[PDB]
C-alpha cells in the first residue's frame, strides 16, 4: 500500500496529514511528523541532485516524480518511489501539496 | 482561501482531513466531519444531476469540477465551486481523493 503525505503550501511545507501506509513504510507515527518538513526522511546516501530537483519543483509548484533513498525512523534505508503534486484551486492558487510514497526496495 | 477535503479512496470515501478554510466556508469543525462522506453538505435544492455526475466521476476515479449548491452547518445555502481529483500511485492505484472548495456565492 502506498503512503500519502499532505503538506501546507507555504512556510517550508509542513506535514498536515499522513495515511496509515506512510507509517507502515517509514516507521513514524503521525505525531512524530506533523508540523515538520518531510526531509527528515533523507540521510547521507540520499542523492543530492534528486533532492535539488524536488526542491526546485516544489518551489515552482510543479509535479515531480523521483526514486529517492529514504530512511525509516530507526535508520533503515529504503527506496521511495515518490510522486508530489500541488493541489490547486480553480484560480490556480496552491492550496497544499500531496505526496505518494511507494517502497520499491525489493 | 479555498477549502480542501481529503477522503479515503474506498468504501464510501470517508473524510480523513480538512483544512482551515473548509471550516470557514462550511461552518463545520474537523471533529464533526471526519469519518463521514461529504454529501452531508448537500440539501434540498442541490441539483441531483450534478450529484450524479460527481458520483460517476468518483466511481471511475476521474477528475471533475462542478458548481454545486451546498449548505453550511447553520443551514445557510452557498455555491461551492468544487473540484475533485484522485490521488494515485505510479501503478495507478487510487490512494485517496482530494476536493477543493471555493465559495463563489
Ligand atoms: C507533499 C510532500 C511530500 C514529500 N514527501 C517526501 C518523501 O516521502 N521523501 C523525501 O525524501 N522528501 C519528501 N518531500 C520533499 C522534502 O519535503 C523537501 O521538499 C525536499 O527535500 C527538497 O527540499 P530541501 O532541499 O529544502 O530539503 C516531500 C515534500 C512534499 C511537499
Ligand atoms: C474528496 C471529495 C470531496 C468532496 N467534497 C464535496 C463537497 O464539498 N460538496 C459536495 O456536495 N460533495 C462533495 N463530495 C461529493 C460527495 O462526497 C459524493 O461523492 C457525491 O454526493 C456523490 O455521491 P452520492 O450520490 O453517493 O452522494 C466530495 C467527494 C470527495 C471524494
Amino acid at each position: 500500500a502506498s503512503g500519502m503525505i499532505v503538506t501546507d503550501a507555504g512556510a517550508d511545507q509542513p506535514i498536515v496529514f499522513v495515511n496509515r501506509a506512510f507509517s507502515t513504510i517509514t516507521g513514524y507515527a503521525p505525531n512524530e511528523v506533523l508540523g515538520r518538513n518531510a526531509r527528515f526522511l533523507q540521510g547521507p546516501q540520499t542523492d543530492a541532485a534528486t533532492v535539488a530537483r524536488l526542491r526546485e519543483a516544489i518551489a515552482a509548484a510543479r509535479p515531480i516524480q523521483e526514486r529517492i533513498l529514504n530512511y525509516r525512523k530507526d535508520g533503515q534505508p529504503f527506496w521511495n518511489q515518490l510522486s508530489i503534486s500541488p493541489v490547486r484551486d480553480e484560480t490556480g492558487n496552491v492550496v497544499a501539496f500531496v505526496g505518494v510514497q511507494t517502497d520499491v526496495t525489493a
